[PDB]
């Protein structure tokens, strides 16, 4: 019961429980996730395994519940600047790999092959996370030939066509264009993303209220005003001062939070993310299909107070993209 | 100008000696060299009445007078045939009206009618997409709409045309048919938005921005298209249009939209749908311009552009009859062949 599982895990730490300590710490927070002592003690336990980022999260969560909790505050005050350095140090590692892909001359036969294949790779994964059953070979066939695939839903194949049209529009019209991003530009991306599936709802705002896991987004009445504030933030001086990868990740989150469409919210958000990156001089990033579980958890964590685990998750995806380019080239 | 005044005379002397088929071919060749040859129209009009073809004869005389108003030989013939054709045409609408009453006489929930009304829905889709060069079969179009799975080795654009139509008819049958009040420019765009939405979601429900050729027809410039549609919907809701016979009003509404050609694509499909909305609002079943009538469908549209729209109005009335003939036949066929 309450305050029971922690002590079991805490005495196990003295013994050297190893996995047995962790399992009980996880079970203790399963019964009560707002148990301030279980967070602080599991935070201390995390630093023993050199996991300072996880520890800082647990302390920050504990203080959001109990601001004046001494044991958590004295630990956070130490880790707060330490993590800020670790995070900034990770962005500088990414910035060096981004410079190493720009160092490669345009016209390289190796890069052309990768940039081509990774375009289809991005489409496969962005549709696969939302439960599209089409393979990479099938998605290649759809876009190359424009003939339908045997024994597969027309809705699934129109999702693929919708994405290709949306990226073509971005890469052509938006990426290079001078000036601010408008509410019109966001609708125009969605109009292509969902146009071939639902031509009625494509490029028009959500009219009904919906549940997204455990997230209840703004009411259709408010959605319009939420988007006017969102585009104002995108063009704000504050947002320009942020590191591209962070600004991209925050732009992503704020759109999936507002959830202004009946469908294509995740897809439009992942596209808008890449527009921010490509406008700042970063290649298009792919949140892979197998990262669906993680992708949601960091979005859950973002809703409850701390957005950083999401910002880090995007930066990790950014690195794996850059790693794939430099390797394949 | 006597390039084919020898071809007329050639055909005319052939008529005297008999030369039934030989006369026609030369009359057709005479109008091929000069289609605005007033004597070739009037003489071929006289020739037509000999085969009891008064409708064709009246067309030729009316065409001749549009070129040469005061041409005596044509005028004396037209003055006779003008009221005669008006009677023949009105008599055809009364034949249709009796067959429309005979489909309403059939009970509301008849099991035989339900089967036909279902099959003819897919039949209408097959033909409306087939005329514009869609290669999908009837069985394939049934599979698309029933299962919502794609067809092997056929373009996604062709299959999205089928989905676009089904959505457009569903919207019409549900929202528009039963709705009280006037038809608006918004309603026309909303039909097109579904018709073309699954193929071209960008241009769906938005007016033509560029100028295009349609066979030998140059439609109003994109600048004027908006005003042409405001006058079109004003005519649709006008008292004059309500006084016209449903089949004529349907056919004229069809023509005026394909004339204006206010979209990049889906002009014919939107027109054929709007036609059926007029008919169904007046209490007529949805009519199908079949795929094999593509050649005829264009000729009567050409004929309409040059002055006389009646051949089109008659072409729609003929399609209306063949629809009603198919329903009454199949319904009586199934009544015996099905249980109940
Ligand atoms: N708890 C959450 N809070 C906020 N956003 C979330 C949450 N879980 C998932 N999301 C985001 O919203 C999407 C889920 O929305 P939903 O399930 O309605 O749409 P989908 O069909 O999965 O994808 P799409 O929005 O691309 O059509 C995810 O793809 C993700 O980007
Ligand atoms: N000479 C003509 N004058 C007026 N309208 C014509 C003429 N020829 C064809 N049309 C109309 O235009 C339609 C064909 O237009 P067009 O060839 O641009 O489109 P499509 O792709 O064949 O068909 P849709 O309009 O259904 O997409 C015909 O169905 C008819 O309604």
């Amino acid at each position: 019961e309450a305050r029971a599982a922690l002590n079991q895990a805490l005495e196990m730490k003295r013994q050297g429980k190893r996995e047995k300590a962790q399992k009980l710490f996880m079970h203790a927070l399963k019964m009560d996730p707002d148990f301030v002592d279980a967070l602080t003690e599991f935070g201390i336990f995390s630093e023993e395994d050199k996991d300072i980022i996880q520890a800082d999260y647990l302390y920050t969560r504990a203080l959001t519940i109990s601001p004046y909790h001494e044991k958590a505050l004295v630990n956070r005050d130490r880790t707060l600047p330490l993590v800020e350095e670790i995070d900034q140090r990770y962005f500088s590692i990414i910035d060096s790999k981004v410079k190493k892909v720009m160092s490669i001359p345009k016209g390289n036969s190796a890069l052309r092959r990768v940039m081509e294949e990774t375009y289809y790779h991005h489409i496969y994964h962005t549709v696969a996370i939302e439960g599209n059953t089409l393979t990479l070979s099938e998605i290649r066939h759809i876009l190359e030939t424009r003939y339908a695939v045997p024994g597969k839903s027309l809705e699934e194949q129109n999702e693929v066509i919708g994405m290709h049209a949306a990226m073509k529009y971005i890469n052509t019209t938006l990426v290079s264009r001078i000036g601010s991003v408008t509410i019109s530009d966001v609708l125009e991306i969605h109009r292509r993303v969902l146009g071939y599936v639902d031509p009625v709802e494509a490029g028009r705002f959500r009219t009904t209220q919906v549940l997204v896991g455990h997230h209840i987004p703004p009411h259709p009445q408010d959605v319009e005003k939420q988007m006017q504030e969102f585009v104002q933030w995108l063009n704000s001086e504050e947002a320009m001062n942020l590191h591209p990868v962070e600004f991209a990740a925050l732009a992503h989150y704020k759109l999936v939070y507002i959830h202004p469409f009946i469908d294509g919210n995740g897809r439009t958000s992942r596209l808008l993310m890449n527009l921010i990156l490509m406008q700042a001089g970063y290649p298009p990033i792919t949140i892979r299909k197998e990262q669906r579980s993680d992708y949601y958890h960091v979005l859950e964590a973002a809703n409850e107070g701390d957005v950083r685990p999401f910002i880090r998750f995007i930066a990790k995806c950014t690195e794996t993209t850059l790693d794939t380019l430099l390797f394949a080239t």
